[PDB]
C-alpha cells in the first residue's frame, strides 16, 4: 500500500511527532510512506496532493491547513480510486473516505466531570475557546453535558459565560477579573476550555488569593499546567497522545488501501456526505497520575517538574 501523506504545515511542532509514528507504525503494516508539508500554505498544499495523486499513491492522508477549498482534489481522487483519510482536521464538502480525531465533546465532559467531583454544589462560571471555534462549541457541548442536571436540579449556579477571543491567556485573565469581580469572589469552579486560557484565569485568581482554591479544569497538558496540577493551582487537564493517534491513523490509512472498512465509533456529516469518523478518548490528568500519564509516555520528562 502506498501512502500520501500531505501535512498542512511542518514548519512547527504540531506535527512532525504525528508524521514519525504513523511512518514508523506504516511501514510495520507494510507500506511506503511519502510526506509532504505545505508550510502553512493552501496552495502549496493543492499542489503536493496533486503531486500525490499523480505518484499513483493508495490513499491520501491530509491534514488540512484549510479544509474548505479542498473538494475538487478530493474529487480528482476518488476518480482515480485513490481513497482519501481526514487526519486531525475534517474536510468539509469534499468526498472523503475517513476521519480520525480525539473526541472533543469527551474532552469537554472531562473537563466538567473533574469540577463537579468536588464542587458538586456551588457557583460555576463558564469560560470557552474563542467563539468562533467550532472546537471550542464541541467542547462547551460536552461540558454542558454534563453540568446539565446540576444546573437544572439548582445544585450548581452558573454565573457567567464567557468566550475568551483567540483563546488568548491575556482576554482569559480580564474575563476573570471581570468575573471576579461582578460576583464579589464568589465564584467556586471555572470551566475553562484549555491550559493556556486556565493559566490566565488562575493569575486573576491568585491576585485575589483564591489560587488552590477554586476548581479549575483544562486541556492539553502543557508544561506549566502540569505544573500547576501538581502544586494544586489547577484542579486537572486533559491529555491527548498523539502516539495514539497516529498510531491508529496509520492502521485506518492501511485499511483504507487493502479497500478494507476500519471500524468507526461514528458517522459525523461534513457537508456533503457522513464521513466515517474514528473519535478517539481522551485522557483526564490530575494530581494523581501525572506519572503514569504524560510522564510515562515521554510527553513530558521527570526531570522538567
Amino acid at each position: 500500500v502506498k501512502i500520501g501523506m500531505a501535512i498542512d504545515d511542518l514548519r512547527l511542532e504540531r506535527w512532525q511527532k504525528d508524521r514519525d509514528i504513523f511512518v514508523k507504525k506504516a511501514e510495520s503494516l507494510g507500506a511506503k510512506v511519502f510526506v509532504q508539508s505545505a508550510n502553512g500554505n493552501e496552495e502549496t498544499q493543492m499542489s503536493q496532493i496533486e503531486n500525490m495523486i499523480n505518484r499513483g499513491v493508495d490513499v491520501l492522508v491530509i491534514i488540512p491547513y484549510n479544509g474548505q477549498v479542498l473538494s475538487n482534489v478530493v474529487k480528482e481522487a476518488k476518480q482515480e480510486g485513490i481513497k482519501v483519510l481526514a487526519y486531525d482536521r475534517m474536510i468539509n464538502d469534499a468526498d472523503i473516505d475517513f476521519y480520525i480525531s480525539f473526541d472533543n465533546e469527551k474532552v469537554g465532559e472531562l473537563q466538567a466531570k473533574a469540577l463537579v467531583d468536588i464542587v458538586p454544589q456551588g457557583n460555576y462560571f463558564l469560560m470557552g475557546g474563542s467563539p468562533v471555534d467550532n472546537n471550542a462549541k464541541l467542547f462547551r457541548a460536552g461540558q454542558m453535558k454534563v453540568l446539565k442536571p446540576y444546573v437544572d436540579s439548582g445544585k450548581i449556579k452558573v454565573v457567567g459565560d464567557q468566550w475568551v477571543d483567540g483563546w488568548l491567556p491575556e482576554n482569559a485573565l480580564k474575563i476573570m477579573e471581570n468575573a471576579l469581580t461582578a460576583n464579589n469572589n464568589k465564584i467556586d469552579a471555572v470551566v475553562a476550555s484549555n491550559d493556556a486560557t486556565a493559566g490566565g484565569a488562575i493569575q486573576a485568581l491568585s491576585a485575589q488569593g483564591l489560587s488552590g482554591k477554586v476548581a479549575i479544569s483544562g486541556q492539553d497538558a502543557d508544561l506549566a499546567g502540569i505544573k500547576r496540577i501538581a502544586a494544586g493551582t489547577q484542579t486537572m487537564t486533559v491529555y491527548k497522545p498523539i502516539t495514539l493517534l497516529a498510531n491508529t491513523a496509520a492502521e485506518i490509512a492501511v485499511e483504507l488501501g487493502n479497500g478494507q472498512e476500519p471500524k468507526a465509533d461514528t458517522t459525523l456529516n461534513n457537508g456533503l456526505k457522513d464521513v466515517p469518523s474514528r473519535l478517539l478518548t481522551p485522557i483526564d490528568v490530575n494530581k494523581n497520575n501525572i506519572k503514569d500519564t504524560v510522564i510515562k509516555d515521554g510527553f513530558h520528562k521527570e526531570s522538567e517538574l
